[PDB]
């Protein structure tokens, strides 16, 4: 798949709605992001950074008319330059839940509250797109 990758979510997102990306780290990667997007809103920005400072960190956050809110950041960071990762993001009623090669990683909870107008999901970064789909559990 090419990247940046449109994964257009048919009717928005709904709870128990299942996520999975599959792909792998570019060698010498220095961002990955995957944008749940309703319209030129981003409901959930979800940014892991290679070097930021020299930390690896994952930050988090949505933008409305085009201003960033207030980031969450992760310092637990499982991806690994040039090795496959999966990453899955189960939407729950109150939080977006991602777990990445099987581990929970993270929740964040909705800040745009509308889920059936999420209707499309960026993926972008230095990463090799093997696979983006989505199921019910
Ligand atoms: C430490 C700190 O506050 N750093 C912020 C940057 O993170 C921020 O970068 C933007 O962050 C958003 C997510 O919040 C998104 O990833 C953008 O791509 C990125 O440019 C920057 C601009 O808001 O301000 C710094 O101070």
């Amino acid at each position: 798949l090419i990247v940046p990758y449109n994964l257009p979510l048919p009717g928005g997102v709904v709870p128990r709605m299942l996520i999975t990306i599959l792909g792998t780290v570019k060698p010498n990667a220095n961002r990955i992001a995957l944008d749940f997007q309703r319209g030129n809103d981003v409901a959930f920005h979800f940014n892991p950074r290679f070097n930021e400072n020299n930390r690896r960190v994952i930050v988090c956050n949505t933008k409305l008319d085009n201003n960033w809110g207030r980031e969450e950041r992760q310092s637990v960071f499982p991806f690994e330059s040039g090795k496959p990762f999966k990453i899955q993001v189960l939407v729950e009623p109150d939080h977006f839940k991602v777990a990445v090669n099987d581990a929970h990683l993270l929740q964040y909870n909705h800040r745009v509250k509308k889920l059936n107008e999420i209707s499309k999901l960026g993926i972008s970064g230095d990463i090799d797109l093997t696979s983006a789909s989505y199921t019910m559990i």
